[PDB]
Parts: structure tokens; C-alpha cells; sequence
């Protein structure tokens, strides 16, 4: 038992709500909440600009302290930070960006990654400001990681028509 409350359940481990992840962060205060992050760990906009607004940019003081140590991610990879005040931890996973001409084949690694957490609140990967379908996204969630994931979303609309074309 957890206290994630609301969320439909799709899947023996996939659950799903409309809902705006800063909040439910804030709110559940998750072992893990996942952003969706560049390889750069710059956190402008999308998920990962309201994640670190939250923080007061110390999410972003922090990556940029990660990079000059660590160099970019990969297209696909991860690492994990501190969650702040919004979580235990931030799983930060880079999905391919659509709009930069990136393989949409890396979305399935890039959900690899939540495999290695037993419970994670996050986004659709590579959804929004990405670029890719998200009912695509949804899809290669659900077959890919087996862990418990509570998908967050951030529009509406956009929740009514994943739940409604869900297979
Ligand atoms: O695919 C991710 C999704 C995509 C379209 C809704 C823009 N973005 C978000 N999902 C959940 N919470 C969020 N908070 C801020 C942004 C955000
Ligand atoms: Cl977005």
C-alpha cells in the first residue's frame, strides 16, 4: 500500500491520472519522482522547467554541478539527484527529443531506467515539448517497465483520450 490516490489503474503495475506532477510531488513527497530531462540536465521548460521552478533552482544548481563532473547523459540514460523538496530523489531520464530528430526507438531504454526503482511518479517520456505521440509513449511504458509507475498527464484533454484509446 502507497498513497498515491486517484489514479486509474491500467495494468497489473501502470497506474494513470490527470494531474500536475509539481503537485503531486509535493503532495505525496514520492521515494522517486521522475524528470523529464536533456542530456545537458537544462531545465528550461516542460516537465523539467516546473520541477525545478518548485525547487527554487536548486535542482538546476545541482545538475550543473553533476555536468561539470560527469559530463552530458546519453539519449536514453539517466542518473539520479536529489528529489529536493519534492521527492527522496530525481530520477532525471533523457527520452529521445522528436523536434531535435532524435530516435524514437530510444524511448523504450529510456523507460529501462524506472525498471530499477520499485515505485516511481512520472511523466509520459518524450511527450509534450518532446515531440513524440503520447499514446505511443504510453504504450512503450506499460510494455516496458515492470516496476510500479504512477503516470502523471499534465493536460486534460490529452488524459481523457489516452484512457479512452487504451488497449
Ligand atoms: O509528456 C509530458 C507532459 C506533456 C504535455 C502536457 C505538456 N508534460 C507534463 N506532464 C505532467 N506534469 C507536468 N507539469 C509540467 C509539465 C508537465
Ligand atoms: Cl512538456
Amino acid at each position: 500500500v502507497n498513497s498515491f490516490s486517484g489514479y486509474l489503474k491500467l495494468t497489473d503495475n501502470v497506474y494513470i491520472k490527470n494531474a500536475d506532477i509539481v503537485e503531486e510531488a509535493k503532495k505525496v513527497k514520492p521515494t522517486v519522482v521522475v524528470n523529464a530531462a536533456n542530456v545537458y540536465l537544462k531545465h528550461g521548460g516542460g516537465v523539467a522547467g516546473a520541477l525545478n521552478k518548485a525547487t527554487n533552482n536548486a535542482m538546476q544548481v545541482e545538475s550543473d554541478d553533476y555536468i561539470a563532473t560527469n559530463g552530458p547523459l546519453k539519449v536514453g540514460g539517466s542518473c539520479v539527484l536529489s528529489g529536493h523538496n519534492l521527492a527522496k530523489h530525481c530520477l532525471h531520464v533523457v527520452g529521445p527529443n522528436v523536434n531535435k530528430g532524435e530516435d524514437i526507438q530510444l524511448l523504450k531504454s529510456a523507460y529501462e531506467n524506472f525498471n530499477q526503482h520499485e515505485v516511481l511518479l512520472a511523466p509520459l517520456l518524450s511527450a509534450g515539448i518532446f515531440g513524440a505521440d503520447p499514446i505511443h509513449s504510453l504504450r512503450v511504458c506499460v510494455d516496458t517497465v515492470r516496476t510500479n509507475v504512477y503516470l502523471a498527464v499534465f493536460d486534460k484533454n490529452l488524459y481523457d483520450k489516452l484512457v479512452s484509446s487504451f488497449l
